[PDB]
């Protein structure tokens, strides 16, 4: 589920980000080692005066051989956007992380979704998705198309801006191969993040 | 309604407000002059590298005799939070208002709804129970107040309901008495500054002996 995001978002440390602004996961890579599982850290955290409260870890396999280890913080205290201390200590008190966010600047929204693209001009493509369902203000969502071909192939990039969740794609080469997709972000209001993943594809060859 | 946050904020100067993270009006009020109407004032603004551009001024009588002149900015100049900086001048070129603002500074959510109140107890406890402002975003962060008030004295008490949560349990109210109850919203401030909602419609209920 959320195995790719953090896989994207491992752009080592301790990574946080909210999926739709009222909820934060945390997580951190290490290498595999024996007898250690989530038992072993202890995950605490606290809002603004506020007892200190632990988060229950969970432990994960990666593509990439390390474990992560990760937190979901419980839904009363990810719904204000009031600054979060993390502190992730070793199980012997051993310090290991130590931060602070704030949910609204670590945005990582989900892929778009239902992409289509018909070819509606005896050359030009048009392409018309969703936002990444069940999330707020669509309108601050902006968007980034990829549009790939296959001889050496090429890519090409399509801002989308103001949230159009559509749009028209012309100067693509005849008879060819096209592959799209569709990745979102807030466009940076008030909302730190980073881009999400891609869509799911959809090709089309060109008549 | 529009008049109803108006009045609101005017609680005289430039005032602006969002009801959806994703819309803006500005308005200030001034005294009926004659001769002076929409097309004796410019408004100016500019966001992003975008160059000036204006906004169609209306003008509407307010309920004391003040006129009210307001600019509602296109969806696409309000889809972000980035910093926008307004200025009303007279047609003269004479200024009259300059400000900058963030749309996330000024949220005035809709009044909440669907105010349904019923007894539980009978030590005097009864229940409400309502729903958020509708199409609103981000309704885990808006917190609320019931305002419980009695019609020989008497009596308003307020309830200020937690995060998001809409329910309410009133307790120790008067033997047989017609209690009245109203729901207001305010995003709560995470990080979206703001004024609380009108009162949604009231509920009325009669308490047993």
């Amino acid at each position: 589920k959320f195995e790719s995001k953090a896989a994207l978002l491992a752009a080592e440390e301790l990574l946080c980000f909210t999926e739709r602004l009222e909820d934060l996961v945390c997580f951190w890579e290490e290498a595999a080692s024996a007898g250690v599982g989530p038992g072993n850290y202890s995950f605490s955290y606290q809002l603004e005066d506020e007892p200190w409260k632990l988060c229950r870890l969970h432990q994960a396999p990666t593509a990439r051989g390390a474990v992560r280890f990760w937190c979901s913080l419980p839904t009363a205290d990810t719904s204000s956007f009031v600054p979060l201390e993390l502190r992730v200590t070793a199980a012997s008190g051993a310090p290991r992380y130590h931060r602070v966010i704030h949910i609204n600047e670590v945005v990582l929204l989900d892929a778009p979704v239902g992409l289509v693209a018909r070819l509606a001009d005896e050359g030009h493509v048009v392409l018309r998705w969703l936002p990444p369902p069940e999330t707020p203000m669509t309108s601050h969502i902006r968007y980034e198309v990829d549009v790939s071909a296959g001889g050496a192939g090429s890519v090409q990039r399509v801002e989308i801006l103001e949230g159009r969740t559509e749009c028209v794609l012309s100067n693509l080469r005849g008879r060819t191969r096209y592959t799209f997709a569709v990745r979102a972000r807030m466009a940076e209001p008030s909302f730190g993040g980073f881009w999400s993943a891609w869509s799911e594809p959809v090709s089309l060859l060109t008549p």
